[PDB]
């Protein structure tokens, strides 16, 4: 009942148990008896009293065992012994730590920052199922990094609409159709008559071209319907299907790895939503701590951040996450990073350079926006990155790619 | 592709539109390009240029129809025409107004304050489905408030163990057994042979007492397993089921929702993750807002707050949210709010005083904590409450009731 | 007659170590295997699926590897892969084994138990499935 | 490949390992050799040589961390790193540990003396279901 013996500095933790790391901010208490009661609630909670305390009470507690200061206030690293999770249920494992946790009175922030699960805990997860390899695979590129577009606008097209400028888009070199995270079914544009359509339009783009195309469609919507849609997604062939993540919730991602696991299907998540809590420094969960829950579960692609003006993202955190997600670890197969972030033809070569060729580049954007219309965008942004990677010039790709040239040209006469 | 389009001060906004009210600080744009932004993010996003515009996207747009200015920053409200929702799917919703819109660069912080659906938005959501009403029917409670325990600790109860202090509890006067928010399934209490018991040991103190009895289980875990769960609990026959509804998601939710409709199953939410965007003023999701898409898609009871040294809770939102919970609104039926943080036999007069006989009291130490044992804190509580509701001063109930005078006179042996 | 030898012995092949290969590592190895003139792949009567090479994940690999094996060779493949566990995975396992087409299934019929064998001929007649069977546990008796 | 990295006298196996004790009686080997075979055996088998090695081959062994002589024979007691079983698949664990460990030509007699299960192990299996109590 002591938040106290929650803590102890000394204490080493065996490789079966469960580290948490976190950032917080006492309020009217000592960095001690705060980070106590962080693993007070993360675990056995309280008391030490009454009624017949339950036998394994004592062995599920949970023991801060470093709490060094840090910044305007402290990190502690809680470890947790495997009698508290319900193995394979991460959904359960974030109750405790990510729960009440951040309620807690005594503390004015609490952020999560990390967390490592011991073999044991992890070996219940299937990790992704087709990682940065299995995608790499069935798509047909080896180098290059993966191209795809959400078309601006992004709502209110029709079946048709959508087709013909998805069919553009797939038609100048890009690799994947991307929907907008908002975008699932709508009178005009219902999503049953959606797939029958696009898939077709998508297979006579592999024809016309020689290339792969797919299309990152979303199906996020209540569990039920989420799955019958990748039923069907699966039906006319996809291997893809785009959900989000934050929004559609946790218990139901899980779900649905399952599902993928059966049709097939790659998952590519939409953080569209974690803006609540990953941004704040001081409270909330870390866009890392996110990044691995659900690389854990399984996504194959997650939007992490950029290298450009538009994301002046901290390029020390955009590549911690993103580092992360592309490392071994285990069984878990590595997942790709979605460079999401108002990029364009010229921004390719910083971007990789400073990145790795293993990227799936979003530019909606520098695309739509191409001055020769979306196609010869596709064209450029195609250009823009082989010549990246090749070693060469912008300005000589431009010198054999008009609509790379004439992208570049323009996006100056956009800045002064 | 002018964020002032987006932006009418002026603008009168028709019963068949939906409203968000948001909370925010720009961060080197006007007020009003930042309020035109958010409601770019949350409709069409972008775009007025090269490709075909899609028909409707003209008619999918969002606008700020109000942006006065308020404490350090503003609070726009937007107003959003439904071919922007896909109805009946409040993920979906969300994905628009709780989106990307909290990663915009523009805002230095954004919160989402309220939001109101148009019947034909609302029309399409089952609202709770037993609501203070029901519940109240069947456990057979016409007037005072409803009372309810986690038991301290809060893991590591075997089956067994389980069983025992839950009978000490229903037998002293609870009304609710409710597990602990981190509870649902483990080695030494597995859910399957936990439900077998508990039901079992429900009905004797049913037939032992006079009253009836209940348990707020936890079935949170992967929807799959959530809804095998529920149909155990419904099978032994129980009105009741506890869900994390931060935690376990959103589409999952409400999947569940669908799944209650046919057991016949009562909801309780546990807000057990919401701290982390639900506290901070300046950015995050309004207890309210939350209370909301969650009353609206049918939870039957919520953990609100309270009036206690403990939780020292704004009075002012918590009587916001609470008070909404208890309002009609058409078709929903109304919510029962949870009262949770650390009350006591004491506490009752000033609880109640304060948020009306509807309420499910929860309050696991005062409880566990009785000096005589677990069920005469029970025998206090319950007490503490009849002497409350019927005008009686709490040291002349106590003149009557031993447990609840050795808890007062206890309670006082605490404080200094 | 399905793998296509008439007059020879069958050949195969476990590969050493026998674990922790990975759903990887196994392909490799197994191309190696079938590439120099091996018939049968043989998985170790330990080996079954683990965190690093699940059945599921492994199933769906090396088939696909067996099959650009005769592709490549002209000869046939096969794969004694190992299906041992509790009634209900086996079964779901050959279910699986049969799903990418294979007409073969090993099985520790002395661990596995009987009845537990019995139940699963009538599955293999089900699924067109040869049963091939590892003795592995009956030392304890027969020795 | 090796029989003898298979053993180590000295090592002390950690909370999340199994163990497994047995009887044997070696059959022109050291008793050394014998109960060193024995965990080749009963998990990574052998070889040490030709192609890549599997990566956590290398941690999916098993080592014998006692052998004292008891009887005719003696008792080894090989301890097992959890990469070896699939949890769950008791079926599996004997084809490990009562396997073709029978058949080994080095050994004249072996014997499966008792086991004992790691939490991580036995924690996914569910005991009886009534025991003496629900019987009862």
């Amino acid at each position: 009942e002591w938040y106290l013996d929650f803590v102890d500095l000394n204490y080493e933790p065996g490789r079966d148990e469960l580290i948490v790391e976190y950032y917080f901010e006492p309020n009217g208490v000592s960095p001690e008896e705060a980070a106590g009661r962080i693993a007070s609630e993360s675990s056995i909670g309280t008391w030490t009293t009454l009624w017949k305390l339950p036998e394994m009470a004592k062995r599920s507690m949970a023991k801060v065992f470093y709490l060094e200061k840090h910044g305007e206030g402290y990190i502690a690293k809680i470890a947790y012994p495997l009698t508290l999770f319900e193995e394979g249920s991460l959904v359960q494992l974030f109750s405790a730590v990510a729960g009440n946790v951040f309620g807690m009175k005594a503390l004015k922030n609490l952020r999560l920052l990390d967390f490592h699960p011991p073999y044991e805990y992890l070996r219940h997860f299937k990790g992704p199922q087709f990682g940065v390899q299995g995608i790499r695979e069935f798509m047909g590129v080896k180098d290059r990094p993966l191209t795809a577009t959400v078309p601006k606008p992004k709502m209110g097209w029709s079946v048709e609409e959508y087709a013909e400028i998805a069919y553009e888009l797939w038609s100048g070199g890009i690799d994947l159709l991307k929907d907008d995270e908002n975008f699932t079914s709508f009178p005009f544009n219902r999503f049953e008559e959606r797939v029958r359509k696009l898939y077709r339009v998508r297979d006579r783009v592999e024809a016309e071209t020689g290339e792969t195309k797919e299309y990152l469609i979303n199906i996020t919507g209540p569990v039920n319907i989420m799955e019958k849609r990748a039923e069907m997604v699966a039906n006319e062939g996809g291997q893809y299907v785009m959900i989000d993540i934050v929004v559609a919730g946790w218990s139901a991602l899980q779900y649905m790895r399952e599902v993928t696991e059966d049709l097939g299907l790659a998952i590519h998540a939409h953080r569209a939503m974690h803006a609540a809590f990953t941004r704040n420094p001081r409270h909330g969960i870390t866009m890392l701590a996110l990044a691995k829950a659900a690389r854990m579960i399984g996504v194959d692609q997650i939007h992490t951040g950029t290298a450009v003006g538009k994301m002046a993202g901290n390029y020390e955190e955009i590549k911690r996450i993103n580092d992360f997600l592309l490392s071994k670890w285990e069984h878990i197969r590595p997942v790709f990073p979605v460079a999401s972030g108002g990029l364009h033809p010229g921004l390719m070569p910083e971007l990789i350079r400073l990145f790795g060729k293993d990227l799936v580049i979003q530019a909606g954007g520098g695309v739509m926006g191409h001055p020769d219309g979306p196609r010869a965008g596709a064209k450029a942004l195609r250009d823009a990155i082989d010549a990246a990677i090749e070693g060469v010039d912008l300005d000589e790709k431009a010198k054999s790619s008009p609509e790379l040239k004439k992208s570049l040209r323009e996006v100056g006469l956009s800045k002064a």
